[PDB]
């Protein structure tokens, strides 16, 4: 089942031992993928620790792509949380 996390415990995972971001109100761990995302390291970076959806839109993602990021799902943003950010 669900593991939930707070925006304050998802921002500490900001950094290159530990990033994390939220899309769509899932968290995903990133760590290892920075070095292999097609889009570069930076653009994560950049977003790394809170909310990403919107960037991730902008920029357009395929759906090959989107299937790849189930792969990094760790849990969910906790429900309180959800309206201090957008689904
Ligand atoms: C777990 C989440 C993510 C996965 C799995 C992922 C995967 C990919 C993949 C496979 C591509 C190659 C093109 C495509 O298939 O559409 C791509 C390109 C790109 N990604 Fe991501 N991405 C993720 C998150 C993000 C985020 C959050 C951003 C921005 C903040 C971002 C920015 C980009 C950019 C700028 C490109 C290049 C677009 C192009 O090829 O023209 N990605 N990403």
């Amino acid at each position: 089942a669900v593991k939930y996390y707070t925006l304050e415990e998802i921002q500490k995972h900001n950094n290159s031992k530990s990033t994390w971001l939220i899309l769509h109100h899932k968290v995903y761990d990133l760590t290892k993928f920075l070095e292999e995302h097609p889009g570069g390291e930076e653009v994560l970076r950049e977003q790394a620790g809170g909310d990403a959806t919107e960037n991730f839109e902008d920029v357009g993602h395929s759906t090959d792509a989107r299937e790849l990021s189930k792969t990094f799902i760790i849990g969910e943003l906790h429900p309180d949380d959800r309206s201090k950010i957008a689904k």
